[PDB]
């Protein structure tokens, strides 16, 4: 039995990585350093989207919607043609299909998805609700479908609803939701009401300055956020407001002092390709300077826009010397660039409450391995030369009821990573994108900066189920 | 603790499937029912390929190439620009790079692959050697690159070789190979020289009729082959040449009696699309009837062309009622069609010899496992508080040396499924396409037709490494 | 001698077009139906951009800039690396190169453009000021380069200016201008001050309702603008405010009655590809309805967003039955679409004042054809067997001075279509994009709707200079 | 009213150029100094190409193809997907579409080209037959398409032809043609069979030495050829075989005496890039010296490889001081390099025979011109006020019939420069690349080296159709 950190502190390794060769730690801000509290933050976002939808003309019944965190799972696929929330596997196959709040079973899925299959490439048809900000709109969409479906004033249709002489399609409707969320995030009052009560909305943890401290003793540390500087200063100042610096008794110091480079208005994902013009920010006003200091790496400066390359020049680093910590899954379309890629630490908040299910619901996992063992015993001496057709309909039904019992410990749309046997599309892009992942980057605090992160083998069927311990010539 | 059949007998399960709901069993012919022997069939293909390249104008020194089955591994990617054979992962990442027979260590790869990544979505540059018929040209490609790179009279360049004034691009060369193979399969003598010594080139097992007789007992059985009839009828005849039928003591019967439906000239994968026009075959002349028997089905008939939907109408079955046994992996583009798709049994010959390494080298698997444990012990009481660098350099080189030895027990280009901690593009295409897999379809013989095939869970780093026993919690 | 309409009324034909086969006339609004008066509109745009640049920190001397229409020619290329306005030919060759207000001659161009050549594909380096709205920023850029170049406070550099410890590059500076223009057009007060005094800014012509009238007697007529509906209603109402309808004595009627389809918020050029969702507009509020009427072509409706295809369905038309009148040159990247392309009428306002030069400055054209004739006479009997090297330096100098005398009748950056011998890049895309062109679409008023628009041959050197009236076997 | 030389003697001017500033004259060899005779050299190439395709495996009926110089026109685009030869305009637009020898009228083109447009920026689909060496395969391509489409034993498809079971894509076929040509030029017998009857295949004119002797008098003259030396030295020798030197009565002298610099094996267009390594050639053995004479220049030397910049250093001249005479059009990608580029003289053989139509068919040009006038008269007093449809249908069909007759005076695929009111992709590539053009470089003989070459204005619809005599004015 090999030693492993306690489960809640671990950094999970998809591809091996020698920490010693890391010269730079980069940081996302939103949902990486600034972990927005849950359900509270989603409920805020949700409410501001409903109100904005009502002001543009939506029916007042929407004001009755209250966000329910137990419904959405991140990563779902909205089908703007059929108004369905879909949980797909890595290869496009349906796992969960719910219309509004109505969960469709296998046989009925074949009416609209005759081969239980969607074409995820059809960017026109489907929208992947991949991001922690997409959480409220995921519930909102089910709500609106559930509402209009059950409200007498409207007639339900394959692709939407009839409202007298009018027709709101699930696709027209989805765009309203999408635009409203954009409006809430940009011209709206989300960042306003967030800053006006940070205790309510943003987690504060005092190990965060400690961790960034030791990072800077052994490497360079930078920040590259998409939010403007006025919003960053407010959120970063609160994350560092303690009556002491990194360790207690020591003097507090500004948050800018924990970074060798600070960049705002990055404009990710375009940041990683050509970029934008590299600007510098007057920190007094939070407004761009007209000129821009170009030269060596001196501090006090806050850069705006730019590109991933620009960061690499200023820090004096090759790509693979940069570990980049964040909450987003940047597509494999930037990996193509002949530039050296950044290493990756992906933050997946869900991980915490799912590692809980995994350790506290062990009774259900055991009941599954029992029926599985028992089922293999009923066939132990059966082959193609066997008449016998055992009765396994009730034990097949029990396996059906216990995985669903297990599926529901995660939420109404199940685990983020799997549904029963199959891995979800989301876990597929986690494995493709992320060298390292965990629930918070703060888990880096429990590993020496000399650590060797040796990845685990993702075993194939013939690899997990046969141990290392005359043949037909067809083999 | 649970029961599993002998490792070499097992059908391995990717997605679950209940056999009692299987009503039709369909069969590929080449490399499925007719397992071609190895290395002999590769060598014959390789030698007819080289003859053809020499017939076209290539230097005589090629006649001295002989196949070496220990080099090639299925699934490699030839970079026509820089003339390399690559082993890529599922997401485009270089695992192994060899120019000719010269293996390129990580640092060097950064010259041509600065980011150790290829856009496998670039068919004008890369050609994925996916098929069992691609092993010879995988090696032939490496032979030629090594030859033209070490032959005194040719000069090496980034993208090909100078023959004096004249310049041959690895891409131009690859087309010559790629067409020479096409020629050997389609216009040359391969199919001909195979029939004339079938006992050298084709495996024969009496378990095959036995297994197909028990299928016809509980369902309909069909054959959907890309080969023509003159060839199919020769190869199948041999496969059924025993002085007895299915069980021993029993009168032998014709191979055609084992299939409720026989279709040749399928033009798969166009078969699964619009297809071609359904044609009936004159069993005698080995050629086409002017008409076709549409409507109902009756035995004695041999179809040509058609589509996968034609088979579903004639067999009277829905898509998921069909289990299709074969050796090719048809991409995800044929699933999209609003038809109900077939359940799949993929045949992976390599599996037999790869299941030997996994069991007969349990000494390297256990050495690596001990090295990992010892590594965990050296960092047990370390965190970001401590700033000590334990010396892992000895441990590390030993790891890299044992996994390369484990890698070489598979062959010169590693295991068909993985290279180290990383899965190949092949393995990922296998788990995308295949419901069930095994070294031969014959393994179905060891299972009842009432069997419940329950998928193996493909665990994640945070599921395989943790027991069931506020910046994160939000 | 063939008959031709008087020069100011003509529609110029690049590719032949049978008007009889046109079932639909489509319309741009901004700078097509709403011709913004010049210099007045450019001066407005220019002033609002300067003020916005000053509020973000530009030096107050800018408030002294006054727009001068005699400087810019549409279609120039800004080089964000060297801060130069460039007038290029179809193939990338320099014609005019001015830095600020300083016009560089041949030999000095080879310092920065050693082969008198730019790579127009380098979208990062160069910006093509192709559009009638880009006019103010074209002068503004020369101004800012001229300013900072000559102001003691700044030091001039190859790629910008030093301002103490700072460095404003011509590329950083260009982005400020570009963003400011965007700001003026969108969140700014351009559309506000335009609507608040339409007599000042938008031409009113009473033949415009007459022309749209006869169009609708013989075909369907539609409008597809990028401006929102509140702005369209204001501009279209003024264009149609006369105390009478199409012909005088007749009753005035609304502008919406001149159209079979009205579409706003098109989002060209994306309009011509996949598009956006097709919405419908509540004309009372100028705000989108929640649902959208789908069905046959009934009137009173005003559609929003959509796609070129959507228009084709509703009008019942194939692509080549649609003549589309506008002021923009849509790239050849939408021509690719397997969709049938629209026919094109390109509006080029400049055409009016340039056809003026062509007819009023005939004395200069004649002086050129004289020196040209005279020059060919000095060589009449000269061949490779000739010692004689005539003296043509003063007549070469006169040709240099008269084309420049001619070049300047167009403006400080010369004609829009040519500079001396060479055609400009702009005329190249005019010929590629436009089936028909003229100074206003209103010239359609002088052609019957049965007219055959037979295009003119663009003659090659060996075609214009040899008439229809023993050889070396090398030919 | 102004003076112009005889139409067949003229250098035509695209951009202006003053000859007295020309210090170096450079020469291409094949199709420039060595004008290959027509149709004979096309036929020889065509026949060796077909022999090679039959040697490889193509049906014997090909041996009955014979070249027809009246079909092909340079600049056509072969669509490998649908097997068509296309004549496109400058912006990608179909002017003429022929499948085999079947010409496709507008309406039919809309099946395969719904928008009568091709993305010529798609080299995997289209191949632009730009060069004088491409005429044979232009016709060969059409021959094969027509053959396989009308041969009883082959079946036609959208994208190729079935040979029974086996399927050949027009794209696969095109590679066979394209390489068979490559073979004939590079490994076969073309260069060989040309030397053995030079008086059949290569034009000879005594004006050539005369013209090159007057260049060496007022500037430096060099030769930069892609051919090797054994070939260049054979072809040039013949070009200078007269019982006298430049003027008559004067001692003949060697061809090498006419060039201050001779460079073979140029590998143009890589020549204009980084290039290859500069090599000296042993004049005797026809092979390479182990060294190279770097530094200064002296006569007697023959260079190999190098780059365009090497020539500028050795000749001691800047780019715009060089006028480069040749028959190829090197794309806009070589101009971008921050070097000073060469002034260009493009040689367009076709020009001679096309300047005959323009002058000897002045009857159709005048009929069309009258039809246009009459058309203008029928709409003179019409505006959008009048709603009368005059009958133009008679006039219109006559126009379409006379321009097709004017089109056919050029050949079966129209004029090399235009089709009707529209310029070809060829013409636009000519006015992009070429400073001066003419049917042969020989025409320079008819001009002083002090001459001012003044560009012809390429007028626009609003410049050619209007004399110098408020919705628009803003
Ligand atoms: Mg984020
Ligand atoms: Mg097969
Ligand atoms: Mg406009
Ligand atoms: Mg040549």
């Amino acid at each position: 039995k090999k030693y492993r950190r306690e489960a809640y502190h671990r950094v999970f390794v998809n591809r091996s990585l020698a920490m010693e060769k890391i010269k730079c730690f980069g940081f996302n801000m939103d949902y990486t350093l600034a972990v927005y509290k849950s359900p509270e933050y989603e409920s805020l976002g949700f409410e501001l989207t409903v109100e904005r939808l009502v002001s543009i003309g939506y029916p007042q019944e929407l004001l009755s919607f209250a966000y329910d965190s137990t419904f959405p799972t991140r990563g779902l696929v909205f089908d703007t043609l059929y108004g369905n929330l879909l949980k797909v596997d890595a290869y496009g196959n349906l796992l969960v299909c719910a219309h509004g709040f109505n969960f469709i079973r296998g046989p009925e899925t074949r009416e609209q998805y005759p081969n239980k299959f969607i074409q995820r490439d059809d960017t026109e048809r489907f929208y992947i609700l991949n991001t922690l900000f997409n959480l409220p709109e995921t519930y909102l969409l089910a709500c609106l479908v559930d509402f209009f479906t059950n409200c007498p004033r409207y007639t339900s249709c394959e692709t939407g609803f009839k409202d007298g002489d009018l027709f709101m399609s699930y696709r027209s409707m989805f765009q309203d939701v999408r635009d409203a969320v954009d409006w809430v995030h940009y011209k709206g009052s989300l960042k306003e009401k967030t800053v006006e009560n940070l205790e309510k909305y943003v987690v504060k943890d005092g190990k965060l300055p400690l961790l960034l401290s030791r990072m800077k003793e052994v490497g360079k540390v930078f920040l590259a956020t998409n939010s403007d500087y006025k919003y960053t200063d407010k959120i970063m100042t609160y994350l560092f407001d303690f009556p002491h610096g990194p360790k207690p008794g020591s003097s507090h110091r500004p948050w800018q002092s924990y970074f060798d480079l600070i960049l705002v208005d990055a404009r990710k994902p375009l940041f990683f390709g050509e970029g934008t013009v590299l600007r510098q920010v007057d920190t007094k006003t939070g407004k761009l300077k007209i000129g821009t200091y170009t030269g060596p790496l001196q501090h006090g400066i806050v850069y705006s826009g730019g590109s991933s390359d620009t960061i690499c020049d200023l820090l004096g680093a090759k790509g693979k010397d940069i570990l980049y910590i964040g909450d987003h899954i940047f597509g494999d379309i930037l990996k193509s660039k002949k530039r050296q890629g950044w290493r990756t630490f992906l933050v997946i908040p869900e991980l915490a409450q799912e590692l809980h299910v995994w350790t506290d619901k062990s009774s259900l996992f055991e009941e599954l391995q029992s029926l599985d063992i028992f089922l293999a015993e009923l066939y132990k001496h059966l082959d193609s030369s066997s008449n016998e057709r055992p009765d396994i309909s009730s034990i097949q039904r029990r396996i059906k009821k216990v995985t669903h019992d297990m599926d529901m410990c995660y939420g109404m749309m199940g685990s983020l990573f799997r549904s029963g046997s199959r891995q979800t599309l989301f876990a597929s892009q986690v494995m493709r994108y992320a060298d390292l992942y965990a629930a918070s980057f703060i888990n880096l605090l429990y590993y020496p900066f000399s650590y060797l992160f040796r990845a685990a083998h993702v075993l194939m069927p013939h690899e997990s189920t046969v141990e290392h311990t005359m043949e037909s010539p067809l083999a």
